[PDB]
């Protein structure tokens, strides 16, 4: 058997129901993708895109989340993929290197619309599982010779999903494999402009489409990991992937183990850990841009390699800035949406990050749980007459071993809509009562 | 000054219309185009490529071609190009190793079906130059690793042939090209599914989005084809491309030099010399499978690298004999497409296939005009009582040399409609009227 084979049978078969943990992260993967999505509500590139597919035209059998209207299954996903990613406020996942539940629900969306929506949980448990093993068995250089993850696995991750959703056939299924393989395709290049979100949308309907296709009793190649000219020799490692992609399937899942990060704050995870020490420090200090002479962030080598932006511009330039971060919380802003967007960043918060510094310490051990693997930060800040004041984060809040609680969850739900509404959408899932869900996402 | 910024301007600037050559060339394109089309009007995978947009919705605004209906411009793009390539009768170009008529024009269509129909014709021979030109620049190593350039590279040349007809500025045209980029994809593991017939109007529709994106104001880098991580590097070869891409640009144009070579026959363009060379025997020397014992197919070594079917079972597989193309005719078949389908090969044919032979001559000098250069094939038939006959062809009819006749194009498209049908498309088409050709064309 090869690992087209082995993959469509792994997905088949799989019970994700049998997991309790999985279930329940199914759950609340659900709905911070929902609360990400409408944080980023008023994003005016989604109103372009609207645009776009209403001069196309198409069927409204799927809700826009967030927008109040629905649009074709296919551009439904394009669309839904893009508005979960915007902001840069949606889950991440340190096997996919990418955007999980930006690629995989906006296509599950779109199926459990039109049924089998019983299958959705399931099917998203499924579908990390997929995205997660291609992340691992892809190789290191995929992403360093210029790939995007969220666009390049997430067509075959997304396919796996509605694949499941939709009962597809040990046929079908290597099939739609092989037409999901057959679009991958996504170029960091693109990293700092809308396209980069606009890949996660363009995935899950690539992923649909390759469904759509296996239904339609359309031909393919059934084959298409396989050989010297397949997927892994084409993009990655195939040896890695030999080895990797379907070990120890759904034992345990992966969106429980290493488990999906939901943000509590909307810029990179990377930063994370100097936004709730920074945050600690403070509350616990009482220190402010006033107050503070200059910042040391300590970081293990290669802790801030995401974190490419030392001297941002804007708001959107920031979210990959620890600098501003830590300047935005040093003079009395909130860490919220509204300070990362592409409006440009005032010139006394700008003094403010010439006097943040980023050091490497390789002797420094990460905790146990940290997250990710071997991470922490140190913020330390240097005070009037020689005082510092250290504080450190290694696990954030919102990582799995930091998880947030229910409070936090509807809190992320009501930066949208009233606390009365995030309830009944709470409820409609706990319950899996995915129609119930599917009506409230629409606005 | 980039290479993105170079093709862009390339692109933009270009004055096609002043080639006397080009146009003629791209006239006789459209009507190549739309034969090979109407050819494959009942192939059963358009059906199920109709229920699928059908079930999707959209605006009826562009003609699905010999179709008899319309649909919106995106889903036009994928239905036409699968169309045009179905029954692989599609032009071919030396530089483009691919099908670029099926992936140019339908993309062309959509956008001149609403509005800017006035530069169909000069967009064409800028997106043939496009595709030529990536495909010389990629690097060999790029179709050699699994790629399949009418999907990789077509993309990028249909959003510049669309970029061209909607006047976009350098700043447009270059994030189109970067969107074309970020979608490009295609694997050769689909060929002999029709998968792949799929990729042209896929990759008509990821470069028309890409217009649609950059028209919309949609943001996204404007350099993916430079640096360590651009589409060169991440795909072919970058040094290559630097020396290649934009050298001599448009003189002459490639439409017409090395040119676009049009198909009498319906299958690989690699057994078109051994299908002339054949019919020569049948002719002038009455061989049949009766009166031959056995047949000698000589190439240069790698001649027949596109022929991978030796025994082919189907009629679709016989599209890559050379074998099957050889024993059909001796049969006294027509080289036509009802005997290139599906349906199984009959078991006198498959014994005629047995008794024939390829051997490979390194000695033999190609003639200076073959096309493509380099490639020949001599067919020698072995008779009773020792006898030997032998026909060789270089320069097929069709290609650049031995180009069709009016009476061959008038020919092609009669195989689907009256005379009076053919003659008022290619009325339409002499005249530029491509109104009155989108009307022609949907029946």
């Amino acid at each position: 058997q090869g690992l087209t084979a082995g993959l469509a049978e792994a997905v088949r078969t799989s019970q994700p129901e049998h997991s309790v943990d999985a279930i329940r992260k199914a759950k609340k993967g659900l709905l911070d993708f929902t609360a990400a999505s409408f944080a980023g509500r008023e994003d005016k590139g989604i109103q372009k895109l609207l645009r776009l597919i209403e001069d196309e035209g198409g069927r409204p059998l799927v809700p826009i989340i967030g927008q109040g209207k629905k649009a074709a299954p296919l551009q439904s996903a394009m669309l839904n993929g893009f508005i979960a990613h915007a902001l840069d406020f949606d889950d991440v996942h340190s096997d996919v290197r990418g955007a999980p539940s930006a690629v995989i629900v906006p296509a599950l969306i779109a199926s459990a619309a039109r049924g089998h929506d019983e299958r959705l949980l399931g099917a998203y448990i499924v579908g990390v599982e997929v995205m997660a093993r291609l992340g691992e068995s892809i190789g290191s250089r995929h992403y360093e010779k210029g790939w995007h993850n969220t666009g390049t696995l997430g067509a075959i991750a997304a396919a796996c999903a509605v694949g499941y959703a939709e009962e597809l056939t040990q046929e079908e299924l290597e099939k739609a494999i092989g037409f999901a393989a057959t679009q991958s395709a996504g170029m960091r290049v693109q990293f700092g402009t809308e396209m980069k979100p606009l890949h996660a949308g363009l995935a899950a309907q690539a992923g649909l489409l390759a469904v759509k296709l296996a239904q339609s009793e359309f031909g393919g190649s059934r084959t298409a990991f396989d050989g010297e000219t397949g997927f892994f020799s084409l993009y990655g490692d195939v040896e890695k992937a030999q080895h990797t992609l379907l070990n120890d399937w759904g034992a345990p899942w992966r969106i429980v183990q290493p488990g999906l990060w939901f943000k509590i704050y909307p810029f990179c995870s990377a930063a994370h850990h100097a936004a709730d020490a920074v945050r600690q420090l403070i509350s616990e200090e009482t220190i402010s841009a006033a107050n503070t002479e200059r910042i040391e962030v300590i970081f293990p080598p290669g802790g801030d390699a995401a974190l490419t932006e030392r001297s941002p511009k804007t708001g959107e330039e920031g979210r990959f800035s620890v600098e501003y971060v830590i300047a935005l919380a040093l003079h009395g802003h909130g860490l919220t949406v509204e300070h990362f967007s592409s409006q440009p960043i005032p010139n006394g918060i700008q003094t403010t990050i010439g006097h943040i510094q980023r050091v490497y310490d390789n002797a420094t051990q990460p905790a146990p749980h940290a997250v990710p693997k071997g991470r922490f930060t140190i913020v330390r800040a240097y005070l009037s007459d020689g005082r510092i004041c250290e504080a450190r984060v290694d696990c954030p809040k919102g990582a799995p071993g930091n998880e947030l609680s229910e409070e936090d969850i509807i809190e992320k739900l009501t930066l949208t809509v009233p606390q009365e509404k995030a309830r009944r959408i709470i409820t409609a899932v706990e319950k899996a009562d995915i129609k119930e869900f599917l009506a409230h996402i629409e606005l």
